[PDB]
């Protein structure tokens, strides 16, 4: 079968065989579309079906496809499957699977770069101090000084779901949040479960509203332990903007680096459960969700107050009015110190040449128009007005539950 | 089977029911999500007219009554004999009411109960069309105190006798391609444009010039009329800080009337139902100005406003927006006509969807429509999950006529 879309700005008409090759669920029924939800112990049973599977796709990307060394690494493969239950990727394979699981990750407008991804193996650590070491060596290459880098460093695998090695921060690099008596909240709102943790955990937290979390790592379901990333690490950003110079008094920062950490990378049935990545930004994350996100940072009174727009009816668009100026200052920022960020123009038109091209190389690209399409300005930029097809490829990243809502404490 | 949504803004969870009801598919399937495809006998008709007689009795809390089964029998017997039936001119306001209620594209429904439908199934004629289109027109428009209606031409009979509007709109500007090359008017409406001079229509050639009606009664070739200017409510455009906004030249129409859309309800198909409403503010100065392939004013605004327009990051294309956008509500809003930005209207969209939740079990909703065009996360329909699936009465898509008129 074959499936078409279309971009309704352009008339170019793009055909889908790749969709043949997915197997997983994608929460949609006949009878009713999950489209715009956000969320909708594995035995050697299962485990060689999936295996060989990725196998397949690594040895024919390779051109390799029913060689000797493809038959031999398969027989391998199956052995140690049903005599130690899992199995071990070598580093090509890893490699490859972590790209893989970038390149088919419906969500991401920045997957142009896919295949310049920098994989760091980290399967032979074992302690937190490890962890962090390794977390710390991320940082730094991806930080570049500002010229940052695509990196994911990949922990040691799953093996009975109770030896977890896990990264409890939701990002590597995220700011604190408080909740005050009053009722208020200083700091990230979106961080205060998180925050109180690490309070908990012996945190001092300097109660600021840009506090840096400390880095909360978990080894092999040990209990996690706290450790500060060095702050000479840390590359920030201070928010000014090219015209309004009362701008840079609101007092607001960022940090350069945006690095997920609770995802679970899928590759050929094993389950990589610490795999933080790393990209670089962009604008719209920051200035439009972080910063005006009602339930985030919440700047846009406090701006639309600065800037003297009538605030007394919505039709006047002043949330709208200053939406774009914190976003253009967080741009002007940083480019002007010379930090890695890409607007949601030049992003969306790139994903659209991507996009393109999967289709002729590969014969799709799952794309998901709800998380693709930016927070603002949208059908402005070409990607709204391009149809999509979501369906879900393996090798993949996954969500997973916050590890304080499953982890067995030792006490 | 029984789903939760959830909006992530204010963690309000609601739990929907109705989508069990539901009848038509999606286009999507467990391994495919189509959510964002633009468009994916005898026999068959009793059924339908059980599953919207059923729940017409249901609102009226006359389920299983005398009134209930005799109906039911009644249609029962005009079907087998006549092969088709005929709504009860309750029935009809119930089935387009519902129509809209169940328009999971449409975020102005909280508004669906207040229609105002005009049963024109008496209509034999294109003359006779053009007058009920003309009383529709003059009714909703209102001297700029936009109300809802819906006007409902007869039902199809064997798909020889259709009736339809040619018009995707029944206000719409006309458009025309240049022999320098690009297009003057609305470049979406090129085609449409042409069928009309090709059939006899005699265009100003103008930006902003209205499109006649092109009207077809009963299978016949369709006809011309030019709707009385004097019904056709405009609104010059200007910025309320920027005088030579004015000098751009723009204006747009105050109803939004779409006519190519077929009604259905129980069964029955009505493929000329031209209805309409009042604007949101995003449809005009996002889409309708903005789009590349429309009248795509950014450049020549951002020009104006002397903005950086060498790099994209200067975000000079949404400073722009927002202006042109500012002046589209200041416009309407001078001038009285009803207009509706997309803040408010999605305010009231949550507060609809919680309705519905509340005295229906749920609402069916498209996200990818319903998050307006510009400053999507800074409205509340951002952070809401919905639940997309197909309910009947409905409205759905319909083939252009003149790839279809046996002429
Ligand atoms: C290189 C520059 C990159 C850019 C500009 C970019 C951009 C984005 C954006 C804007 C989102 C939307 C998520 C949100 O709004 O919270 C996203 C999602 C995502 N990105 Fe990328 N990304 C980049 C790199 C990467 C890399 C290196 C990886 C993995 C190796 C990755 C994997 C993903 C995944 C898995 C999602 C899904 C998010 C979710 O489901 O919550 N991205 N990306
Ligand atoms: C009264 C104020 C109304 C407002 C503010 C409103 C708003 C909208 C908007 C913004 C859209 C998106 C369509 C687009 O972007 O092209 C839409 C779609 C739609 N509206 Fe409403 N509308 C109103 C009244 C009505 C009425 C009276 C009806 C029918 C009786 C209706 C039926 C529909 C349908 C069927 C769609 C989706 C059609 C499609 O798939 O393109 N609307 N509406
Ligand atoms: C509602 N989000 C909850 C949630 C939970 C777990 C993970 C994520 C999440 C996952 C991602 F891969 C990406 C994001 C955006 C942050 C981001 C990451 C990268 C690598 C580049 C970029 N430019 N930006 C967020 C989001
Ligand atoms: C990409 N659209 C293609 C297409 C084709 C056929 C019909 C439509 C369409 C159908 C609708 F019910 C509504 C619209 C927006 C126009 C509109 C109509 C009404 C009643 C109120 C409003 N405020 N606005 C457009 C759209
Ligand atoms: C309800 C809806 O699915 C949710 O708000 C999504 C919408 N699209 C998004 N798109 C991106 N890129 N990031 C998000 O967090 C979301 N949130
Ligand atoms: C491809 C995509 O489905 C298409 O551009 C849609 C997106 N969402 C939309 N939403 C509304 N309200 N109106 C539209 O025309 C569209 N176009
Ligand atoms: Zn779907």
């Amino acid at each position: 079968r074959f499936l078409k879309v279309k971009n309704w700005e352009t008339d170019v008409v793009l055909t889908d065989t790749l969709h043949l090759k997915s197997t997983l669920e994608t929460g949609c029924t006949e009878h009713i579309c999950m489209g715009s939800i956000m969320l909708p112990v594995r035995t050697k049973d299962q485990l060689f079906p999936l295996a060989k599977e990725f196998l397949d796709q690594y040895y024919s990307s390779i051109k390799r496809f029913g060689s000797k060394a493809h038959m031999d690494r398969l027989e391998e493969v199956n052995k140690e499957i049903e005599s130690t239950s899992t199995y071990q990727l070598k580093d090509t394979e890893l490699i490859y699977g972590a790209k893989h699981a970038w390149r088919n990750a419906s969500r991401c407008v920045g997957r142009i770069q896919w295949s310049k991804l920098q994989v760091f193996d980290a399967r032979d650590c074992t302690t937190a101090h490890g962890m962090f070491n390794y977390i710390c060596n991320h940082v730094k290459y991806a930080t570049n000084k500002g010229n940052l880098r695509s990196a994911i460093t990949i922990f040691p695998q799953r093996t009975d779901g109770k030896h977890d090695f896990r990264v409890w921060n939701s990002q590597l690099i995220r700011y604190a949040g408080y909740k005050q008596p009053d009722g208020s909240t200083l700091g990230d709102p979106a961080n205060v479960q998180f925050t109180e943790i690490c309070i908990q955990q012996g945190w001092k937290a300097p109660r600021g509203r840009f506090d840096v979390l400390p880095l909360l790592l978990q080894a092999n379901g040990n209990d996690p332990e706290l450790f500060q990333i060095p702050p000479e690490l840390v590359l920030e950003v201070p928010i000014r903007h090219p015209k309004f110079d009362w701008f840079k008094d609101l007092g607001l920062k960022w940090y350069g680096l945006p690095a997920v950490s609770n995802m679970l990378l899928e590759i050929g049935g094993l389950e990589f459960s610490a795999c933080p990545f790393s990209g670089w930004y962009m604008g719209t994350e920051i200035g439009v969700r972080d910063y005006c996100d009602n339930s985030r940072y919440n700047i846009l009174e406090e701006v639309a107050k600065k800037m003297d727009l009538d605030m007394r009816k919505t039709s006047s668009l002043w949330k709208d009015q200053a939406l774009v100026e914190i976003n253009i200052a967080v741009l002007y920022s940083f480019q002007s110190d010379k930090v890695t960020i890409v607007d949601h123009h030049s992003a969306t038109e790139s994903f659209i040449k991507h996009m393109e091209n999967e289709y002729r190389c590969r014969g799709g690209c799952p794309a998901d128009w709800v998380w693709i399409v930016p927070p603002m300005s949208g059908s402005i930029t070409p990607v709204f007005h391009q149809e999509m097809l979501n369906y879900r490829l393996t090798p993949s990243f996954e969500y997973q539950p916050d590890p304080w809502n499953t982890h067995v404490w030792k006490g």
